[PDB]
């Protein structure tokens, strides 16, 4: 029986629907009205095989920062209802992912203490037209609802687009690895 | 009887029209035709209880510069109308804001010379399409204007609207003080 | 009616029951096996006029950690159910306090967002037996169940319990203020 | 047919006994007369998935010191017993945990030469009443007996409870990886 | 029906042939006419459970650069063949090994475009006969020729034969993690 | 006979078109969706003598950076196409080429071993709408399907479009030489 939760949240700013099957193929259904968040969540379910269903409006006009936050605040929320009472999973999570020159390690526990480690340094201010400064925003604020220990450490890169991309593939794999069967528990 | 002070100015570059009422209730009605700043207008409405009515036009498409700056002046001085004859109010305003990470000492004095002390480190350029230079030159045109002392000093922060906003909502409570009766005059 | 939240929580390590009045006296009746604690818990509930009810046990004899840290879990869910819906609150505090030499500042956010800023540097391992390390971890583990922004900033101080029992004044009076009705809303 | 080394060990200072079980269910039997290793002992078991039965006395009143070092050699001295001939198993383990702030990278090799790498920097001098010298000592006494090239990385960290703790889990989770059964073998 | 892979390759300078069997039994099968080099094949073998044969003859008068080059180059093509439709498989590996005091971590995504991330730091110029700047030659080499990405990082080590084979076992295991199928996939 | 190569290439982010002629007479035909890129693809024919026609479309509302690499690449084996069995030509190319107060130096060998070296310190992060990161990766994929060696070294520049642009001339007229007939072979 697959582990799905799903999360509605409205505030004045922001409008979100949130639906994550732990279980999934990697389907990837995601549209925040910021489209490089957008090519990231797609990254989450390819490379974490998550089912990932994302629709969210907001503000954008004002910038993008209301709309990324109530995301990863509904996703951390929906993973939470989903992992349900965390028996048997591996629970830790710990991967290394390059993406050329870039090379990022995301190390997790499902600990339900939230706590963000995080040193990226993102040599640009936009990539698109994406805020770079809001990467540690969305981690930070999925942290936070979801109750994980998360530290993301960079140990290369230099294309922004590179250096964020790869966090979110070393990301999802870890997060699969802590959440799928542990085969002795 | 509500203190309420009116401005309508125009120039060849912008047109605006201010009502701010000092005894208000935090009705927010700000549109300047720069999201951010409205978003700002809001805070300053929300955490200050003033009722705040801005309108303004301009010319935009060289920059936000000339209409954040008459604008800014505009509420200065309707800040000095509704002020009135200044009797027995506070006067002084001190207030520290969070907001996460950020964190904002706002000190006022009502005193009649203009002057802004300001430290503010926005590190990225553009919050949303909004120029973080413009940040200092609202609080110095507004000082200009109104004949206000003001000190704003970051304490903390990395996130640029987050340190813009926590600016705003310091600004907004100590203004509410300074502005408020002296239960002793 | 006065605002009261109540926890009750048992791990393997520790059994911690919490329950706390928002609208108190200063009712101080703590206990919870870990006496330089139960001096901190007192200055909350003296200098917050909140009353304070804490019984706590676990496992003292591996250290104080876990039972330090499940008291301070406990706390945040109490302040946090206490709150309720949360209407017309002040929301933000702000004090500084001394205790002799040394000088502490606190500012809070009631914003449902959790953060703690701390930068305490406490000169010595143990206050009587208390490991001042768990200091930060009291108000970490405090503030992620009750959803604060906290900073915790150091002015002065030499004498590690003036400093740390100067920090609960600071915290108990911000508290305090930030959960106190606005007489404007 | 379950893996289970077994010591006994007396000298003039210490009397340990150790019973292992490499393909356990994490069972935690652990009382060596210093409670903050008895802790560190239940990870050991719950992370790794071993059965861990210890018992020592020794002469504490000096120090914790010879009941530290004999415990971790007879440990050493049992995970080589448990072994056995080594045939089919993976050989190598590498894991990174976190506990909170502190993040800790454990990489192994049941490779017959002694080897300990160790760069932990713990801030404090005692976790509880224990000697934080200790936990270098337990891992080199360990590596020393079971013949075990190990590499201990602190990447992060502060409370030196968090620090100690997440090194054992670690170590559990690469210990478990390096003594499983390679599938392809 | 095992992935297998082989490579003919004549140059003026020297004439190589090189088979591998991604789904193999560690079985070693190689001669190059570097001594050295034939040993760290063996490791690729052995701990990557890859069949590999190799047969290399050249201008070692001169050097052994160019047959390290060019068996370089066949044994990426080889694997670029083995590979094919590269459907079902992990894609990504990262592992850290060590060889006594040496600590070598390998992460690698078979990508299709080549990369090399190198900062080894091998003490000595020559491991017996073979020169050591070789060494990154031909991890350079094999990915041009694969469209690997590849990071190779020195996390500790002295003598140079420990650090280029434990470079050798950790990209192993990487590679053999990469190339096997993902059970979900 | 005139030496073309074509390419067409498609991917769930990018469809690329791309033919060039080696002896040809600079006409200019690029439309990529990127203007600044179309602008140095026209000098690449212009200063080269190659005829370019280039056509593509991509998901640049994520940003440039997919159809940025994916044009390159296909330009890459494209020219490696063209160039066929490589006789009779000079191979290698230098050249320096000033544009203003920028100067830029282009070495490159049609080596069959791709390899870029590249200094370009380019001191803004936008020109029009192009992200200036995209340069370096440009060059690089052009080189990864090519099989290139490319140097490129900034002597001099202040003006971002000058740098790029230069780079852009440079390497036209060291790959024109490189391309064309050696008149002795
Ligand atoms: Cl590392
Ligand atoms: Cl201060
Ligand atoms: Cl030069
Ligand atoms: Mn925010
Ligand atoms: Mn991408
Ligand atoms: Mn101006
Ligand atoms: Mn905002
Ligand atoms: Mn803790
Ligand atoms: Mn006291
Ligand atoms: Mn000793
Ligand atoms: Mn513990
Ligand atoms: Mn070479
Ligand atoms: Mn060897
Ligand atoms: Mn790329
Ligand atoms: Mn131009």
């Amino acid at each position: 029986s697959a582990r799905i939760g799903e999360v509605k949240r409205e505030t004045k700013e922001t409008n979100v629907s949130v639906k994550i099957n732990l279980d999934g193929h990697g389907v990837s259904d995601s549209s925040t009205g910021i489209p490089f968040l957008d090519h990231m969540l797609d990254q989450l379910a390819s490379h974490g095989l998550f089912d990932v269903h994302v629709r969210a409006t907001g503000d954008t006009h004002i910038d993008d920062h209301h709309t990324n936050e109530d995301v990863a605040l509904a996703i951390g929320t929906a993973l939470l209802k989903a992992l349900g009472e965390r028996k048997g999973i591996n629970r830790f999570g710990d991967f290394t992912a390059p993406l050329d020159e870039a090379l990022i390690h995301v190390s997790l526990d499902l600990s339900g203490r939230p706590y963000l480690g995080y040193n990226l340094e993102i040599p640009t201010q936009r990539v698109g037209t994406y805020d770079t400064q809001l990467v540690e925003h969305f981690f930070q604020s999925l942290v936070n609802t979801s109750g994980m220990t998360l530290h993301i450490r960079q140990l290369a890169g230099k294309n922004s687009h590179h250096i964020i991309e790869a966090t979110f593939k070393a990301f999802a794999r870890a997060l699969r690895q802590a959440t799928e069967s542990d085969p002795r528990r």
